[PDB]
């Protein structure tokens, strides 16, 4: 059961969503980042450190954007078989945590782009608007985030999260 504070890290961004890993670090999927804009969350692009690879994008800000938060562990994907939750927020405001059994980390070619991703089997599916929603799982006491939603098959049964380099 994801607690409210964890949901409150999921943030509307561009054509999808992103996730506050910490008071200063925001992650999303590269292709939802809005093109040709000059500020994010009221900060000039000059003030933001941006690291982007394989459809994973990380923003690092120069001040605490979300001081109410603590830092949580960000992993490069998770072990195969791990059951994650995709913390989906819909435009209506509905919360939709989807259980996913994760498979292998792999390079993948999706609509011609290189994705450094991890596929999973949905155990209710994902829609075009859901990209950037975090894949998390609870490690003992703490929550770990390990990817951001990037793609799904036409069936919808298989989902892909982009993961850190
Ligand atoms: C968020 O931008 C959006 C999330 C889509 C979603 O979760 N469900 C929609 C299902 C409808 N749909 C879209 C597509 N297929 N079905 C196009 C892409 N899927 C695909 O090609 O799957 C084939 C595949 C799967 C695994 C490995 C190899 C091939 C798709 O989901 N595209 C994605 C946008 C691209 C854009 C460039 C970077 C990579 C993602 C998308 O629509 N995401």
């Amino acid at each position: 059961h994801a607690p409210p504070t964890l949901w409150s890290r999921v943030t509307k961004f561009g054509s999808g969503w992103g996730f506050w890993v910490s008071p200063t670090v925001f992650i999303t999927t590269t292709h939802v980042v809005p093109t040709g804009v000059k500020e994010f969350f009221g900060e000039p692009l000059s003030s933001i450190a941006i690291h982007q690879a394989g459809e994973f994008t990380q923003f690092r800000f120069s001040k605490k954007m979300r001081p109410d938060l603590t830092g949580m562990v960000l992993e490069e994907g998770c072990p195969e078989g791990t059951v994650c939750s995709v913390l989906i927020k819909r435009d209506s405001g509905e919360l939709l945590p989807l259980a996913v059994r994760m498979g292998a980390i792999a390079s993948m070619r999706i609509q011609g782009r290189l994705v450094h991703g991890q596929s999973g089997m949905l155990l209710l599916g994902t829609i075009p608007g859901d990209c950037g929603a975090p894949y998390v799982h609870k490690r003992g006491n703490d929550w770990v985030v390990c990817g951001v939603h990037a793609a799904a098959t036409k069936s919808g049964n298989t989902v892909v999260c982009a993961v850190q380099a």
